């Protein structure tokens, strides 16, 4: 047949960035899209720094594979350009409604008519966005998380609208770049992960804000009870407490209630969790 | 000082018995007691099979140590003579509000004004038994786990009337049986471990229920994420499904929808976990 062979990134934030180079060291013809030549200066100073963490985290990339796969990468400030011959593209750019309309307006009519486009929204749901594309059939979300070489789960989660044949292809191609494919059959926020986490992470912040337990015996707890490696809040402080803080703030009145308690304890001292060396706990 | 030495544990069931055998495995005197000989019977089977696996299973359990704490168990199906010179009396008995209320009327009354009631009342939270009580100083919760060797949390959560120095006895207690302490602050229905163990598996519930992924896909996810040796359906299967189908029942709707999934899948086909061999996933 023909398959998934050229692939656009758009954007090179921290995640345009790490899907672009998992795709390229991979094999596949990758071009990092981003707004000017100043940003695209700064995705290849992400690029470099990725190569350098592959060589010593991934197996493959030693003896310059990961220098190779940095050195294929196509950089273009032309979105007409850039995707004139995609397969796929990958939409990685900021969390913004009227960012990612404006993006989807004209990637519909700039991309040939077989270009697959995948968002990696965390919090826009594809159906908020498959009108704007122009090719419903053809758009889904491809969700990736934060340092893909090792949390390497790709969600998988398309329209009604979204065409069976275009939804496995880009499972077969998310295999293909390393990732484990996490298939959704029905649109959720949140898709599975963030829905399971996101529930345990408030039932800890709940029984701290209220005072029932304090950080480290919730954490043992839930290590003890269920043989898991770390506890809530050792997976705050994982996560980022600045990140956090911004999330529960615009939840429910318990979770801003968390929200406040990280803002004046942690956020408002300095103690941001891992990032900083200091969160709910000392590292 | 004193300290306790006389331990009077009340049910002789599931839970009873494995928290009448490890206190006695670890020197207290215990009394088991129940209801009538025939309980005491049955009681006296739970022990010899507990000392089975504890010489199998615990550290200094092998060559008779468990042989031994079996043969000083005392027995009484008489409530003023088990109690009549106990430190610490622990209730196991089944949890319905009427009988726990039937027997800490009597147990106020017969025990001797030095002893401390402890529930192991999952459902029930010490306030809605501390008036039954008399001693409301001297009451509080001591909530284990299931497999209580192995899960060796000891949640200990007090009433605002609790002692503070009655609280740290029954946390020094605890740890004398070979307990991790988990000391709540305040009283939470849940305590700690069901408060943050429940919306894990109501969300992956909800995920299932709603066609969003399949078991296997969820708990993927979750292990991978999080780093978890079990996702939630495993998790489900252990707690068995039998269990999770009544919680669920008496749950919100989306858990309802869920329990009467379970009973049409899995308890109408005698696949009820790990205990029958088969659940979610096949043994
Ligand atoms: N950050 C995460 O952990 C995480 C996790 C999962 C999914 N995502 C999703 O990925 C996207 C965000 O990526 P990120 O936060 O990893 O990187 P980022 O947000 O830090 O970088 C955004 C990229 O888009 C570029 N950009 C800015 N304006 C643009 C425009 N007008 N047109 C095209 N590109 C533009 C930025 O310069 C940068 O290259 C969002 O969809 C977010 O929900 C992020
Ligand atoms: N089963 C669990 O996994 C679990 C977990 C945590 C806490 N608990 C709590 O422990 C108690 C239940 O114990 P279990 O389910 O492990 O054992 P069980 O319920 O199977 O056994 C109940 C014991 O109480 C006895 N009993 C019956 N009627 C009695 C009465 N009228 N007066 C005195 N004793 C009577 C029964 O004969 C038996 O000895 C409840 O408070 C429950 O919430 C259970």
């Amino acid at each position: 047949m023909t398959g998934i062979t050229n692939v656009t990134v758009l954007g090179t934030g921290v995640l345009g960035s790490q899907i672009a180079f998992q795709t390229a060291f991979h094999g596949f013809a990758v071009t990092a899209y981003d707004i000017n030549t100043d940003a695209l200066d700064a995705a290849k100073k992400r690029f470099e720094g990725l190569a350098a963490v592959y060589e010593k985290e991934v197996a493959g990339a030693a003896d310059g594979a990961a220098q190779k796969a940095l050195g294929g990468i196509r950089y273009s400030d032309d979105l007409a350009q850039a995707v004139k011959d995609a397969d796929l593209v990958i939409e990685a750019v900021p969390e913004s409604l009227d960012l990612k309309r404006d993006i989807y307006t004209k990637l519909g009519e700039l991309a040939p008519a077989k270009t697959i486009f995948a968002t990696n929204s965390s919090t826009l749901l594809p159906s908020d966005l498959v009108g704007y594309t122009g090719r419903g059939d053809k758009f889904l979300a491809l969700h990736f998380a934060n340092h893909v070489w090792v949390n390497n789960t790709a969600e998988v989660m398309g329209t009604t609208k979204t065409d069976p044949e275009v939804y496995q292809q880009v499972v077969e191609f998310a295999s293909a770049i390393g990732m484990v494919p996490i298939e959704l059959k029905k649109e959720k926020a949140g898709y599975v992960l963030n829905s399971l986490l996101v529930p345990l992470l408030d039932a800890a912040a709940e029984l701290l804000v209220d005072g029932i337990a304090d950080p480290e015996t919730i954490d043992k707890t839930w290590r003890i009870g269920t043989g898991a490696p770390k506890g809530p809040f050792e997976i705050f402080d994982i996560v980022g407490l600045t990140t956090a803080y911004n999330i529960s703030s615009v939840s429910g009145p318990k979770q801003r209630e968390f929200a406040a308690y990280l803002k004046e304890n942690y956020i408002d001292k300095g103690k941001l969790g891992l990032a900083t060396g200091e969160g709910f706990y000392r590292y």
